[PDB]
């Protein structure tokens, strides 16, 4: 009745962390051997046509249920064998669930299935968790990729994804994709919408052993992460607990917004609690060169990569859905010392590249036989579980300065060129502050801050801070730009990260094309 | 006690039909006399640090005076001297209000009040009327300009403008503004919010009598708006019930939108409802190229600029709130019989410039001697008063082609070049006539339009209709495109009317300029 009716073996964290040591010990595995010929040659419809059989779910046994799951076939980009295993917790007792076609309907799809019949090997791509009031639709966490996994808050909606680890993302040389190659599920109790899954991470360079404990709580999904890591080589760069999400048209720099949406993105922006206490908004790019940026930090509490802007007219996207789509958490739950938290930038030309990719890297280089301990809860919901408790940039808008706002001119372009800066801050004192007096101050590695001003929002009971920036110099160099408001000389907000491109000075300067002739009349 | 205190004469509206049809009689009396010295050379702060006195309101002396009104000092564009004169309606007696220096405040001004002293001639630029509870601040009638007037509905706040008249606005020759040179104010009534302000309109080429029957409402301003005019010479456009708006950057053809703010306009729509009982919905275009439209039509029973996106969010401005600024309907009191609409669209790189201006054109060539009648209703407020009782276009967005909607390419461009069209309608019917089957009836100049889809939008309750247009010439002519919902052989939505500039063909194709280098690594 169990679909895991395989070979019962002892199974624990431990017994685990043993095969992973073991396996760092061992040649990798190497690539995936190539699939049967039937999936190998697959078009996407003949995929798609083949369905788990939704009465052979992983705990279909279990009364009272809130959780189930299924399993992904194998085939298209998902080339690695995914082994699955189940738990009885009580026994510590595992038992693999072996591939096999009885397991699925195979539709419309053209598969020569007698080629599957004896392939017990193949496992699967990955698995999906439902909870009710639906155990078979609307599935609330993903993991099917390499090290990808993904998650949903009450809106339902896939956003941004993270990993189990990241290796080499940049360097001198090619980024490698660690496989999870098996996963171990206790099995649920009636009543729990809490699920543990135990998983075997692979790799070229470095193998693991994880444990994810995962709350399917009602207004989101939180993750309590314990993983272990055996370097197999040395290692250029080490991600640990990273996210990866997409920026192509955001309210800053808008260079890629010529579509029928006036934002395009899974994420927002980087939120950053720093080990000293500083909080950080890092509004995302999409640069038009590929950009790495590196935050120092000891002891991180807590980085995201957050969708903030809930608000459907600013997207229009109703594919995709980008204003339900949701925030991510990495809390640290150990002190991880010193190092970096990276972000990768890439350049986008729209919505199918995530060019937005966020890790922890510690300070020491990773040597041959290094072995780590790391534990993060991981919070997948619409708004973090915390933020400043003082003023918070609520949104970053760029754009042409050199006039005065509301008298833009019309006739003509402006006078001198400049890039103006509007960063809305929301948040705390910011009403009792604004009478003693509110100062920005601002910081820039190249260029001038001119026509700094403070005003007040009210439709959000904030304030804006505009400056335009004035280049001092024909560098095209990045501007490492920084700005907190001050009250009294005590911070009363967040700190605002921002990097601009400024453009070549060949185009600092407004091409005005007009024509105003009595060519174009039209009688209807 | 009273501020009137010229001779008194006899006036009614027939005794002013008569003022205007004997001033046509003879010469136009030309430019206006240089001002005083005092005033010629004034700073822009001098003139706004001159207050009008609110102890010597026009109606000071009216007990529960719902309704008062002020006047606006002559000095820098106002040149024209305009008379202004208080009515009683009981006694058909008028007498006229002649400037003082003694009405006004002049502050730090820095102006020879004494230059000023015998100046009875010099009149007021022109009149503002304020209603309660605020009877000396927030205004809500303006005539001020030449012909040019606004008004505010419950947001109070200014937008796009009216004219008196329009006179060759669109042809061989420069543009004539005819000046309105004289008011009359009927006393208002204890306990009214309805005043009654007659005009006189004097230019080179015609005269008029203009009778406003205004209603300060509680959440509009309606006026019932009578005049008479006299043709001195041949006219080569003759414009009635004129508008004047701004339109900057929209959802549509977003080539100047280049600030901090999503969208930039006073009004974003032409809405006309024609003779034969037919809505359309013109979105404005801010295009590269000066356009005039003519909209045949016969016994037109609407036509107004609409401002129909109340969302501050798409607009971010806190100087001008575009959001707040409303909407005006002129309704044709009488059958107007055959002429055009016309639309003239003015190149902008800002707000500075009013570059929408709208009126009617009867089909009669106008020569001298010639008197016309038109009595029309205009409706300042956010919605019109009335709208197609059938599925209404929300939004018309444009943008790149060539994709799928929800994957457009993020590695490389879209391999051809197509325009993509997203018409929202939210209107009625539109949920029963769905499983009937919705047609788009699309019409093209030129071009082909591709990629037909129907999409429901749950948050606004709607359907889009969206299209990528492939050219199919070389040509940069303009293309008027066309469409409307069908449902088993009828219409069950407005028509949306569009004009689309296609790019010169050479830059029909995308520049990818991206770079993918390790040059650009930064620590923090
Ligand atoms: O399930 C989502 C995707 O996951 C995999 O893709 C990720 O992992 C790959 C390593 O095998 C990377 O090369 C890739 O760039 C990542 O997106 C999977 O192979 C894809 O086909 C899935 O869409």
């Amino acid at each position: 009745s169990d679909i895991a009716d395989g070979q019962t073996q002892r199974f624990d964290f431990s017994i685990l962390q043993s095969m992973a040591h073991d396996l760092a010990q061992t040649a990798w595995r190497g690539a995936p051997r190539p699939l049967p010929d039937t999936l190998a040659t697959m078009t996407p419809q003949a995929y798609n046509s083949i369905q788990y059989d939704a009465e052979k779910s992983l705990w279909h046994n279990v009364e009272n249920r809130q959780l189930d799951a299924q399993f992904f076939h194998m085939g298209m980009g998902f080339r690695r064998r995914v082994r699955m295993f189940s738990v009885d917790p009580a026994t510590h007792l595992a038992r693999e669930i072996h591939f096999r076609p009885e397991l699925f309907k195979y539709n419309d799809a053209g598969v020569d299935t007698k080629q599957l019949e004896g392939q017990s090997d193949l496992g699967f791509a990955g698995f999906r968790v439902f909870k009710a009031p639906e155990l078979a639709r609307r599935d609330v966490v993903s993991f099917l990729g390499a090290s990808y996994f993904r998650a949903v808050d009450d809106t339902y909606q896939y956003g941004l994804s993270a990993r189990g680890l990241a290796i080499d993302t940049y360097t001198d040389s090619k980024e490698e994709f660690p496989d999870f190659t098996a996963f171990w599920f206790d099995t649920v109790k009636p009543g729990a919408t809490t699920f543990t899954v135990y998983a075997l991470l692979d790799s070229a360079s470095i193998t693991g052993a994880y444990k994810f404990t995962i709350h399917c709580e009602k207004s989101q999904v939180i993750m309590d992460v314990e993983n272990h890591l055996y370097a197999r080589k040395d290692i250029k760069q080490l991600g640990i607990a990273p996210m990866t999400s997409m920026f192509s048209c955001g309210t800053n720099e808008r260079r890629m917004c010529d579509t029928i949406h006036p934002q395009i993105h899974d994420s927002d922006r980087l939120s950053m609690w720093r080990g000293n206490g500083e909080w950080i908004c890092r509004p995302l790019n999409n640069p038009q060169k590929l950009q790495f940026n590196a935050y120092t930090d000891n002891n991180p509490k807590g980085f995201g990569l957050l969708q903030l802007d809930r608000d459907f007219s600013h997207y229009q996207d109703i594919m995709g859905w980008y204003n339900k789509r949701p925030s991510l958490w990495v809390e640290p739950r150990n002190k991880w010392g010193k190092g970096t938290i990276g972000l990768m930038e890439i350049p986008t030309t729209g919505e199918t590249l995530n060019n937005i990719v966020c890790f922890w890297q510690p300070e020491k280089a990773v040597k041959a036989g290094d072995e780590f301990a790391f534990q993060y809860r991981l919070y997948w919901s619409a708004q973090p579980p915390v933020h400043c408790p003082l003023a918070r940039v609520m949104a970053t808008r760029t754009g042409m300065g050199g006039f005065s706002e509301g008298w833009a001119p019309g006739e003509h372009y402006p006078e001198k060129w400049a890039r103006r800066f509007a960063v809305d801050f929301v948040g705390g004192d910011l009403k009792a502050a604004a009478p003693k007096g509110i100062e920005p101050v601002i910081t820039l590695s190249s260029g001038e801050a001119k026509q700094i001003e403070i005003l007040y929002i009210e439709p959000i009971d904030g304030y804006r801070i505009q400056f335009d920036w004035y280049p001092t110099s024909d560098s095209t160099d990045p501007v490492d730009m920084r700005m907190y408001l001050r009250c009294q000389g005590d911070a009363i907000s967040e700190t605002w990260l921002y990097q601009y491109f400024p453009p070549a000075p060949d185009k600092r300067q407004y091409v005005d094309d007009r024509v105003m002739s009595l060519e174009h009349h039209h009688h209807h």
